[PDB]
């Protein structure tokens, strides 16, 4: 049976449309806590920027976090698992980028910074995503620090010019405009795996939850993988089953459809 539940953010939890996490879902998360389920976030974001999960957080209904892609994983204040991109791979990202004239987010475990923001990030991140303002760095500065995850606002054709200089990271993306670099297998699927393995649960008693491309590895990968209704064809062709739109109780349906609930 289920004993853990991982969980994307935007377009899984948190409706693109209202900027909130539906009602049903909060009051399915609720029921599921008190069952004794396991609530883990697994989200591309870095915990700087997740600024959007505080009814669940002030109902203290999350047990762990699986941030950046599963580069950084943390259940409570311990942090289980963590990683940092090969600095080539960092210097090469940082170079192409000043070359195109598009911007770069640089993560690092305690700062965040921006290279360059310019109108994708404003349309994308603060406007679209509700994301707060990054501060600017230089790309010179960037290229030198130990970086966990960078987002680089490329587009599927610039990310097929820059791949050869990225030999060996992860690109994990669901947005058109942007993706996220994390080291080597660090995808959403390493967290379940740093997470189970601090709880003592098995795979076979996972269940994730995802709208997105970055989602796939994680969908194939838990026992259970539920796609949001709204995903595009290959993020519901990665899952088990698709439940309805996010903003149609697509948790709430799905968990009540398991029995999670
Ligand atoms: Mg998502």
């Amino acid at each position: 049976m289920t004993k853990a539940l991982f969980f994307d953010i935007a377009g899984t939890l948190v409706s693109f449309e209202t900027h909130r996490i539906p009602s049903s879902t909060i009051e399915a998360l609720e029921a599921a806590h008190a069952k004794g389920l396991k609530i883990f976030i697994a989200t591309g974001r870095p915990k700087a920027i997740i600024n959007n999960l505080s009814e669940l957080q002030d109902r203290n209904l999350i047990d762990g976090y699986i941030t950046m892609n599963g580069a950084y994983c943390f259940v409570g204040e311990e942090v289980i698992y963590k990683s940092a991109i090969p600095q080539e791979e960092v210097k090469a990202m940082a170079a192409f980028c000043e070359k195109k004239g598009v911007p770069c987010i640089f993560v690092e475990e305690h700062n965040i910074s921006v290279c360059q923001p310019n109108e994708m990030v404003k349309k994308i991140f603060y406007d679209f995503l509700h994301v707060n303002v990054i501060p600017t760095v230089s790309f010179e500065e960037a290229s030198n620090k130990e970086v966990i995850q960078m987002t680089p606002f490329i587009t599927e054709e610039e990310e097929k010019e820059v791949l050869p200089s990225i030999p060996t990271c992860e690109i994990g993306r669901w947005y058109p405009a942007f993706a996220d670099v994390t080291a080597k297998g660090d995808t959403k699927q390493k967290g379940i795996d740093e997470i189970i393995r601090h709880f003592g649960i098995k795979l076979e008693e996972t269940m994730s939850f995802g709208d997105g491309g970055n989602d796939i590895s994680m969908l194939r990968h838990a026992a259970i993988g539920v796609a949001m209704g709204q995903a595009k064809e290959d993020v519901k062709a990665a899952a088990d089953y698709v439940t309805a739109p996010i903003d149609e109780d697509g948790i709430s349906k799905a968990m009540k459809h398991f029995g999670i609930i």
